[PDB]
C-alpha cells in the first residue's frame, strides 16, 4: 500500500489525516506516491553543543543546544515549504556544514559511505523531495534528494 517508511496519522488541530514517513521524518497531506545503487543529495546542516564537532564555518564555537537546533531546522522547513525562502538560499546562508558554498550540495554517494540516519533517510527520499529534521552525529540535517 504505502511507500517504505509511510504511515498514517490524524492531525490534532485539525482532525483531518496526513502521512507520516519514519526514515524521512517527511510529512504532508497528501497520499504518498508509490532501489538505484547511487543518490545525489542537498543539505542544511545545524549544529549543537553535543555535534561531535562543535564548530562550523559560521561559528568557531557552537554553543546552541539541541532543542535550540531544532527549532531553528523547524523554521527553515517553514520558509522552503510556504516559498517564502529557497533551500538553496537557506543552505548558502545557515548551514554548519563547508558544503554551504555549494548551496548544500554533497553530490553522489552510496550506501555504507555517510551516517546511518543521513544515509537512509536519503535513500527513502524520492526525487525532489525534502525530508524532515534527520538526527545524526553531526547535528541535525534538512536533506533535498536532487536525483
Ligand atoms: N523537543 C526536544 C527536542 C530536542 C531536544 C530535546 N531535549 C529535551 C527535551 C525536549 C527536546
Ligand atoms: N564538505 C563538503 C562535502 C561535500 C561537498 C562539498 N562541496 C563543497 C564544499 C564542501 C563540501
Amino acid at each position: 500500500k504505502l511507500p517504505p517508511g509511510w504511515e498514517k496519522a490524524m492531525s490534532r488541530s485539525s482532525g483531518r489525516v496526513y502521512y507520516f514517513n519514519h526514515i524521512t521524518n517527511a510529512s504532508q497531506w497528501e497520499r504518498p506516491s508509490g532501489e538505484p545503487a547511487r543518490v545525489r543529495c542537498s543539505h542544511l546542516l545545524v549544529k549543537h553543543s553535543q555535534s561531535r564537532r562543535p564548530s562550523s564555518w559560521r561559528q568557531e564555537k557552537i554553543t546552541r543546544t539541541k532543542e535550540e537546533a531544532l527549532e531553528l531546522i523547524n523554521g527553515y522547513i517553514q520558509k522552503i515549504k510556504s516559498g517564502e525562502e529557497d533551500f538553496e538560499s537557506l543552505a548558502s546562508q545557515f548551514s554548519d556544514c563547508s558544503s554551504a558554498k555549494a548551496r548544500g550540495d554533497l553530490g553522489a554517494f552510496s550506501r555504507g559511505q555517510m551516517q546511518k540516519p543521513f544515509e537512509d533517510a536519503s535513500f527513502a527520499l524520492r526525487t525532489g523531495e525534502m525530508s524532515g529534521p534527520v538526527f545524526t552525529d553531526s547535528g541535525i540535517h534538512i536533506i533535498l534528494r536532487t536525483e
